[PDB]
């Protein structure tokens, strides 16, 4: 087990003892440090440094290792950081890194200085080097008043360091770069036995630490077992204009190509029954035809379940999309309530209105919406607004919120059958093909669709771009466009020509359908995982072949009605908050309500104000009372739907404008049957997510964040509960079978049971073409097939140390993990230069 400091910012600062180390170095240094840093740290935080202790002043003399935030910025854009100030140059030099942290994923920072040139690493890539320092960090006559410090600052501020620290190691020369990226290689070399000046080893913390200043020891962690090995492949995060993986260039491209990934599908869909004990029989028969018709040429059938409510209360009460009943009296028109029942019973608190919003349909139906795509009638006031649909990357995709909305009256009659289609073509995460040209922002905005690309507009490029306009044809010159797609079901144009699906939209159907909607088909058979597995590892008698888990995401044997869809590989349990309160005046009007802190983050854009998000303050018809956060402060309580013995805490801020560090006014984490755990106030930043790993000894089942600022916005929240968790004991994990061109001993697919997805094969000879597939077969229903791996034995592959102009590798850095000085297309990224056939980039 490898001992660990836990910094949790409550006042643990330690010192070095002077009897461990002789003398620190002064001329050079290397420090160099696994650190795992938690979201929402001080801004000035340090992990690590040596500072001046007979100078009780402010005292930047020395250096620093730690986290630094743009002055510029503040709340935002934290980077390692680097500051170091000798007696010679009056400012302190920071070097900062390119890339702002990763919380939760253990880096190893690393930081040298020998003379003048004093370099920044981080994971072994040099992201900063500068020469602005020389000569000896200090006189040796006060040597003895320098002393190093672990998770703090010398300033009474108290900058401190909030996540775990592993190691620590400490030199008197500065390293080479490519000791950082074999920092576990170069196991104490005899040559450099003299250099190394301190290795902390943190399993007895008094015997050579002792606390700064009466602060408690930082808690002390150990490691069961080995950890698994750091991710060697970057996540697959949707481009700037997309909102999902399904919206990658390279999944969409592997969509389009291999065609086992555009399968046969069979979605359910519900419909409730509206007609009299408005919609009758013969308009679901022909819609349902319609939308077969519709949408089997694209291998997506769709099976009819109508379900009939005999509540005739909701029967008779007009159903108003976007109307709420408290938005009348707000002095604005509203165009959603212009009904002549909104202004015979017109008062929104009576029991037996006459009108009534389809959000209060959907919350009192609550409908099985994990395994249908509910169908509801609500008859918009709107002419032109036929319906609506729920976007895939929406917070309620397969909730009961979840579903589209429809006019009755355009509702499988003849010559209005296409509007369904349109909606259940948003439902599937197909924008409008004008988007980018007609729903664009400004002249800036990336999304405009100037020409057919994967990355702008609709995310399609058979779509060509066209303005909005409900002629079938080419519209007008407003920029030309020629071959515009009005025959497309995604267009405003009437029924009688929008006829069909380009192909990159089909594979968009199946991809979300896939990801998302998986429960949806009947389909028992786990999704397809989305990329092919690539070589990581290769030997003369073995090739070793990575591959992404299935694209939904879950892990294990998915059971209608189980919890296994949100358990984590190794027993985890992931969930979103389910409840929502706060004890400030519940608006009516809808917006920034409890309910917007509910389920999955939603904020598309972070740190800005945001519609999506829990706010206390924000009342827009009250203009002169601005009213403040009461004494106790704006509270907000999330409840989560299953306690846990919690592992991590995870709160999505993503607004505030409070610029002093107290936007959390505390954080009071709610147990069950027990006391609730003030963790005090905590410092957080817009862009990222504030963790908290939780150090409670009973069932996490809610958090209380309270706040004086009027502003903040929470998201959303997530609690990840302890590694084997009971509510997952039940749950079978996802095997996975992988084929060979060549069939294995037997010809059977070898079947991976592990967990960290890596296969090795030792019936590989050198020069033979192989074809690696793999299926993430569970509970006997063997999944589809991924697209095939074609690799040559011994040929030359990205991430493999060895660069080749052959097949266009720049920085071969020997992994697969993009933004560390080289992509995992072994391309060179802005500002780096790697060299050397381990390829070491540096700006
Ligand atoms: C729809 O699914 C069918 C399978 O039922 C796919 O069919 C194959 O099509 C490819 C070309 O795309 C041919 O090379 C194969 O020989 C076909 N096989 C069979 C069994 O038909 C079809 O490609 C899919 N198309 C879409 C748009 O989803
Ligand atoms: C959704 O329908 C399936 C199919 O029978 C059922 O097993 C499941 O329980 C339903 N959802 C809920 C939340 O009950
Ligand atoms: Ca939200
Ligand atoms: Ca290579
Ligand atoms: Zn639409």
């Amino acid at each position: 087990g490898l001992p660990i400091l836990y910094f949790s910012g409550r006042r643990e600062r330690l010192l070095l003892r002077p009897e461990v180390l002789a003398e620190i170095p002064r001329e050079a240094f290397t420090v160099e440090a696994w650190v795992k840093p938690e979201g929402g740290q001080n801004n000035p935080a340090i992990i690590a440094g040596v500072f001046d202790n007979c100078s009780h002043t402010v005292s930047d003399k020395g250096w620093a290792l730690g986290i630094r935030s743009g002055k510029d910025k503040g709340k935002r854009d934290a980077r390692f950081f680097f500051s170091l100030c000798t007696d010679r140059v009056k400012k302190a030099t920071i070097l900062i890194s390119h890339s702002r942290y990763q919380p939760g994923t253990w880096t190893h920072v690393a930081a040298t200085y020998d003379g003048r040139h004093m370099a920044l690493y981080v994971d072994g890539t040099q992201v900063a080097s500068s020469l602005d320092q020389s000569g000896p960090l200090n006189s040796p006559f006060m040597a003895s008043c320098r002393s190093l410090l672990l998770g703090g600052d010398s300033s009474e501020d108290g900058h401190y360091f909030r996540g775990h620290l592993g190691t620590l190691v400490f030199w008197s020369t500065a390293l080479p770069q490519s000791h950082f990226q074999h920092s576990s290689q170069h196991s104490s070399g005899e040559e450099e036995a003299t250099d190394l000046v301190l290795t902390a080893s943190f399993e007895p913390v008094n015997t050579e630490w002792v606390p700064f200043r009466d602060e408690k020891y930082p808690r002390l962690e150990v490691l069961q077992g080995f950890e698994p090995e750091p991710e060697i492949l970057s996540p697959l995060q949707p481009p700037l204009c997309g909102q999902t993986v399904c919206d990658n260039v390279e999944l969409i491209s592997q969509y389009n190509g291999y065609w086992p990934l555009r399968g046969e599908k069979v979605i359910r869909y519900q419909v409730v029954n509206i007609c009299d004990d408005i919609v009758s029989e013969e308009q679901i028969r022909l819609q349902h035809e319609a939308l077969n018709e519709a949408f089997s040429r694209y291998n997506i059938s769709w099976q009819l379940s109508v379900h009939q409510v005999h509540n005739s209360t909701l029967r008779h009460r007009v159903v108003l999309v976007n109307c709420e009943p408290s938005k009348i009296g707000n002095d604005h028109c509203d165009p959603e309530c212009e009904h002549p029942l909104t202004g015979t019973c017109f008062d929104p608190d009576s029991p037996k209105r006459a009108y009534m919003s389809v959000k209060e349909l959907k919350e009192a139906l609550q409908l099985n919406s994990t395994h249908f795509l509910n169908i509801y009638f609500a008859s918009s006031v709107r002419e032109d607004l036929a319906g609506a649909a729920t976007w895939p990357w929406d917070k309620d995709a397969v909730t009961h919120l979840g579903g589209i909305v429809l006019s009755p009256a355009y509702y499988g009659m003849p010559g209005h059958t296409d509007t369904m289609i349109h909606q259940v073509g948003h439902v599937l995460g197909l924008y409008h093909v004008f988007k980018g040209v007609s729903e664009r922002e400004s002249c800036n905005d990336p999304c405009k669709e100037t020409v057919p690309s994967m990355e702008t507009g609709d995310l399609c490029a058979d779509t060509a771009p066209t303005p909005k306009s409900e002629l079938c044809r080419e519209p007008e010159p407003t920029t030309r466009f020629p071959g515009a797609p009005f025959t497309n079901y995604m267009s405003y144009t009437d029924d009688n020509c929008t006829d069909n699906f380009t192909p990159n939209q089909v594979a968009r159907m199946h991809c979300y359908l896939d990801l998302v909607y998986q429960q949806w088909t009947e389909s028992r058979k786990p999704t397809p995982i989305p990329i092919p597995p690539m070589v990581i590892g290769q030997t003369n008698k073995s090739l070793t072949i990575h591959w992404l888990p299935p694209i939904s995401g879950v892990v294990y044997d998915r059971a209608s009605g189980s919890l296994c869809g949100a358990c984590t590989e190794d027993g985890t349990f992931r969930q979103y908050v389910h409840t929502a309160s706060s004890r400030r005046v519940c608006d009516s009007s809808g917006y920034w309500t409890p309910e917007e802190a509910v389920g999955p983050p939603d904020v598309d854009q972070p740190c800005e104000p945001s519609l999506q998000a829990w706010s206390p303050e924000v009342h827009l018809y009250h203009m002169n009372m601005t009213v403040p956060c009461p004494t106790e402060g704006c509270s907000l309580e999330l409840l989560f739907q299953h306690p846990v013995q919690a592992d991590t805490l995870t709160l999505w801020v993503t607004s505030f404008f409070m610029e002093s560090s107290q936007v959390l006014f505390d954080t009071e984490i709610l147990l069950e049957n027990k006391e609730s755990v003030h963790l005090g106030p905590l410092d957080t930043f817009c862009d990222i997510p504030l963790t908290i790993k939780l150090h409670v000894d009973g069932k996490v089942s809610g958090v209380k964040v309270y706040t004086f600022d009027e502003r903040i916005e929470i998201d959303a929240a997530l609690l990840t509960s302890q590694p084997h968790s009971p509510l997952c004991s039940g749950c079978r994990p996802v095997r996975y079978q992988v084929l060979r061109d060549p069939p294995f001993a037997s010809g059977l697919p070898v079947v991976v049971t592990h967990s960290h997805r890596k296969f090795t094969d030792v019936e590989v000879t050198p020069g033979q073409m192989y074809q690696y597939q793999v299926l993430a077969e569970a509970g006997g229903e063997l999944g589809e097939a991924s697209p095939p791996l074609n690799h040559i034995h011994g040929a030359p592959y990205c991430g493999d140390g060895k660069v080749s102009e052959r097949l266009g590798e720049e920085c071969d850095d020997g992994d697969l993990v993009s933004g560390d000085g080289c992509s995992k297309v072994c391309e060179l990224e802005e500002g780096f230069n790697c060299v050397g056939e381990p390829s070491l980039c540096y700006m």
